[PDB]
């Protein structure tokens, strides 16, 4: 697809990186899957978010939630809506907390901005997250 | 950890695998992560489920949900309570529709089961799912 208005390319092969959490956001009813790239894994496996190293790559996955139905009490993915991505580069990214964002929607895979100034509208809720690298996710815990 | 009491092993890997889905258990209070070995994610994307072919597994992580500690309408993984498998082999497991249930518990991965016929409980509810293969989870749609 096309890049993100600030140039970030769409990262190829996001679909096959592996999990670092799910979430439900109750107020958009959606599901989200929270995907990283190796850097991302193995800094959130390690605990080595204080930073997060340069080269991680996030990824959220969204999708409306329906029913299933064969077992209704199951909330499942429907539609797909959008990735958001953040990549770590301290440098290149420093206006932005060190983080790339970028966003797109739908399966048509739709650049998300007005502007080349459009991720300082993620800044305004990821400032919150400040204390851990603007990041909310909590790697889940598995053995 | 130690082998289900149907004989199967714990499938050693399974962090490292690929998403097929995520869905919410409402009446469990629960988020659940759908992983699959690459057969199993092969066999998804390819729409070779009638029947799964042999040698997917799949794999469900269950954690309690909690909320966000500073986005409180985020529901997010709170403790790991279990990781449940299915392993397909038509001949070998032909007793219970082509599958080897088992489960672990936990963070200390206690195998689940009182005796070697503890797959029947599973086949309880997922012989709702007969004319899908004993599968409910529906892989989610990405680009
Ligand atoms: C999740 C997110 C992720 C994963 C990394 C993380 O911080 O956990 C990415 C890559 C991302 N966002 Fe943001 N986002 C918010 C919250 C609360 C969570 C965690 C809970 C969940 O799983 O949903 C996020 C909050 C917000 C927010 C507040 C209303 C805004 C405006 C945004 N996020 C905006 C953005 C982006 C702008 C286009 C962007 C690329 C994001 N988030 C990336
Ligand atoms: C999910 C499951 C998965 C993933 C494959 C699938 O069928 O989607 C595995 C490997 C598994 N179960 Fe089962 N299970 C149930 C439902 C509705 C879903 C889909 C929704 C979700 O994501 O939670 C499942 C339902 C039930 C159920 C009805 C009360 C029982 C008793 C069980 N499941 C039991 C078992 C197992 C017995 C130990 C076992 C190994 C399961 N499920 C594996």
């Amino acid at each position: 697809p096309a890049a993100a208005p600030n140039g970030i390319s769409l990262p190829a092969g996001y679909k096959d990186w592996k999990m670092i959490g799910v979430s439900s956001r109750i107020e958009q009813n959606n599901l989200r899957a929270i995907l990283g790239n190796d850097i991302a894994v193995k800094a959130a496996r390690e605990g080595r978010t204080h930073p997060w190293p340069d080269g991680a790559i996030l990824v959220k996955l969204s999708w409306k939630k329906s029913t299933h139905e064969l077992f209704p009490s199951a909330e499942v993915p429907g539609d797909f809506t959008q990735a958001d991505f953040m990549v770590k580069d301290a440098a290149k990214y420093a206006s932005t907390g060190g983080w790339g964002y970028a966003r797109w929607l739908g399966m048509e895979q739709k650049p998300y901005g007005a502007n080349a100034d459009f991720a300082q509208e993620c800044m305004g809720c990821h400032s919150g997250a400040k204390a851990a690298d603007y990041v909310f996710t909590h790697p889940a815990k598995l053995p």
